[PDB]
């Protein structure tokens, strides 16, 4: 029984995780990774020291294309220096741009609660898809 990928979790360092949930960062760049559904809700897991899901946002678009064109068009909305961007994309010619909308902060759901939802949860290297019963438990914890 395969997840539909309309619900996914992504990991960011806490300054960037907070920028997405506050609506300051509306673009997240990644390499060519397996993609979520276009209508997905993306729950934002902040890594140490926060180690918590701190909110979510939705996708208005997924863009893939040349690394230079993605920087020129969307880099201003991504909250990262051009240097951090060039360093992350060294070694590939193409990138993914996740364009986000409708960000929502929540009271943080810590890693102990997350392991109560999925026993071996650990922060994803890219995306992880939530199963429907996992999603029902996470929505139940939201404030
Ligand atoms: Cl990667
Ligand atoms: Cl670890």
């Amino acid at each position: 029984d395969i997840p539909d990928r309309k619900e996914a979790v992504i990991s960011l360092w806490p300054e960037f995780a907070k920028a997405i949930v506050s609506g300051k960062k509306t673009v997240e760049f990644r390499r060519r990774i397996p993609l979520p559904a276009l209508s997905a809700r993306i729950w934002i897991y902040a890594t140490r020291p926060v180690k918590s899901v701190i909110g979510f946002a939705y996708l208005e678009a997924i863009v893939q294309g040349d690394v230079n064109t993605l920087w020129s068009r969307y880099g201003r909305e991504a909250f990262l220096s051009e240097q951090q961007y060039r360093d992350y994309f060294e070694g590939t010619e193409k990138a993914t741009a996740f364009l986000l909308r409708d960000h929502q902060p929540i009271r943080p759901i810590n890693l102990d609660q997350l392991k109560e939802i999925r026993a071996n949860f650990q922060p994803p290297q890219s995306l992880t898809w939530l199963r429907k019963e996992e999603t029902q438990k996470l929505v139940s914890l939201t404030s």
